[PDB]
DNA sequence: AAATTGCCGAAGACG
DNA sequence: CGTCTTCGGCAATT
DNA sequence: AAATTGCCGAAGACGAA
DNA sequence: TTTCGTCTTCGGCAATT
């Protein structure tokens, strides 16, 4: 039953091959143009992130996320006051010249000014691409990305994400996040927290104070690693180990939310990251690979469903990396909307998931 | 018995006071030697340090009185030539220009002389040790088969420090290792692949039995990989971590090392055997029995017994494959006479059959 | 660049 | 069995 | 130095017993 | 049936030229 849904969601190699060929061509051209053109972004490097690169993209390979990350030495973060997720970026005392000086709006780094120049560079190179049908999508509120729309002829979206990279210890709001000690272990946690951290523009258009200078933490790199290294046993899903159903449960939950969001505008405020965050908590709660045996896919999916519903009921879904940041706060999603989603999930759960049959 | 093995482990356990005092002195001497070699105008200026062996693996028993340290020198653009299909032994040649590389005076042909390099390495170390006035330390006379310059420190307690000369190469490992490191069902394929992307090391064979190419033969060293495995030894990521379960893998290795050490002290016919034979055997046993549950501390006696049984079968069949170089038989007739292996079998059998009287000190 | 700095896991020491 | 402590390893940073 | 090279893990494609 | 084994391609990483 769920097995057939998973077969339907599984990507086809031909599609993957055709999509990746084009995406890689465009992205490499844009990355290299950025690295060579005289600008503040000369030093960008690429990190592929998101569902496709985590092997959990469903149905079609038509969405690609790519970070163009820029190391920014000697920064000092100022927490956007209550929120452990949002920050203003200031600079420690400079030796002989900050090359991001043109982007300073006060003492603070302007995400809006940096993004405008970044966007300008991408657009000017995209105009020169004559061998692929690609355009830059008009800027969207709340997005840290320059989005490309490719017609291959099939529609493919590529989010080029501007990120600042900082190699120091992670912000203190993350100190009690990443609770993987009983699952992936303390060596893994310590190693993950020695990798850099990333800030991307919040880019909200709400007109709130500091809107052009507010940055958001991103842990897409850590999430990617975890998805590829997700078992308590080192051999989980490897060629000399046992397959688990962890990723399959995530695919199913994303599909459920995707189908619901398709026909209910009441669910605009919900997104796949809510589901991803929920399953990370579930992987922490149930760390043993044997709790994710393929033979128990049905019960595993139901357990995840129950957990998500309880998050909705209690209006609490802690960010996995920033515990004090509630993705289900009233301020973020109205109490009315969570109740709506609960009802819908409860329906599908109690009626054999009809929405899975399109 | 369970009681005796527990008491033996208690006795073998190092004391923190002893550790602190030994490390303090060792660290001072090694740092001084490393900096001297890096600061001076010598062929060895780029050396970097890697601590290895039992102490740094947390399996040194009884006293913190033996320290191994590699001074590793990167050698870009070399070509290896396997010496007599041994798989463990190599001649080293240089690819090309600029021919203003160091080590040019170490060539005995197009072939890098281990003996010439080791002599200069030893000469530099000896000169600096002569200037050490705050610690009682001397350089031990060269020993056959050693890749190390050995220091003897009196702290006042005797401490030996092996300073090992190693060449570092960052390319893929020699082909003789291709089917070695059989950890795929235990530590896994990502771990194996990542470990085989670390550099490989060559150290002087430094034999003195007069064979051809004696001064130019190098042998592969996997001490860095072994150290990693010892600190990362569980099928579960949480093995022996603060939020995981303690296993008895290292404790079994301690017991077997102690057994061999005690037998070696009273029987000189066991001269051919060494702790590496024990280490190699247990790496195989960890591959054979990969589950952390197969190394539960409550089953210490049975775990030690299975390792003994496995070692005895290696002895009987005269075959103990190098864990990293499968075709290299540590228990071959050429390396260890048949009579010596039969003698050790009888002794281990006797100890096992009698509940380890030799452990009664 | 050398070498100080910060962190935290491993395992001995201590209620 | 828990919690404290010190040594070691790694790399960001000055 | 920027970018080719080489490896091999993850997982899709597919025939077999 | 479900699922090995085999073959395959795409991507991550870094040593190298
Ligand atoms: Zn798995
Ligand atoms: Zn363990």
């Amino acid at each position: 039953k769920l097995k057939k849904v998973l077969d339907k969601l599984r990507l086809k190699r031909k599609d993957i091959s055709e999509a990746a060929e084009t995406v890689n061509k465009v992205v490499e051209r844009l990355l290299r143009r950025m690295q060579k053109r005289e600008s503040e972004f000369k030093g960008v490097e690429q990190l592929n992130t998101g569902s496709y690169y985590e092997h959990v993209k469903i149905s079609a390979p038509n969405e690609f996320d790519v970070m163009f990350k820029l190391e920014v030495p000697r920064i000092e973060l100022q927490e956007y006051y209550e929120t452990g997720a949002f920050y203003l970026v200031k600079f420690k005392r400079i030796p002989r010249g900050n090359p991001l000086s043109h982007f300073l709006e006060g003492e603070v780094l302007s995400a809006t000014k940096m993004l405008s120049k970044f966007r300008k560079i991408i657009k000017e190179e995209v105009k020169e691409i004559k061998d692929i049908d690609v355009s830059v999508e008009k800027e969207k509120p709340g997005s840290p990305a320059v989005t490309l729309l490719i017609r291959n002829p099939e529609e493919i979206s590529v989010d080029i994400i501007l990120a600042l990279e900082s190699k120091g210890s992670w912000p203190i709001s993350t100190k009690e996040g990443l609770p993987i000690q009983g699952w992936l272990g303390t060596k893994v946690r310590t190693n993950l927290r020695r990798e850099p951290f990333y800030l991307v523009p919040k880019n909200a258009k709400d007109g709130n104070s500091f809107q052009g200078e507010t940055w958001r933490l991103s842990f897409s790199h850590t999430e990617k690693y975890i998805l590829n290294n997700h078992g308590i046993e080192k051999t989980c899903c490897e060629s000399s180990g046992a397959k688990c159903c962890r990723k399959e449960c995530l695919k199913l939950m994303k599909y459920l939310l995707e189908q619901l969001k398709k026909e209910f505008q009441e669910l605009d405020a919900f997104c796949s990251y809510h589901v991803k965050t929920a399953i990370f908590h579930m992987w922490t709660q149930d760390p043993q690979d044997s709790q994710w045996d393929p033979r128990n896919l049905s019960s595993c999916f139901d357990k995840l469903l129950a957990f998500f519903l309880e998050c909705l009921r209690t209006e609490k879904l802690d960010h996995y990396f920033i515990p004090k940041f509630n993705l289900f706060s009233q301020e973020l999603i109205d109490r009315k909307s969570k109740e709506f989603l609960s009802k819908k999930i409860e329906y599908e759960r109690n009626n054999g998931f009809p929405i899975f049959d399109k």
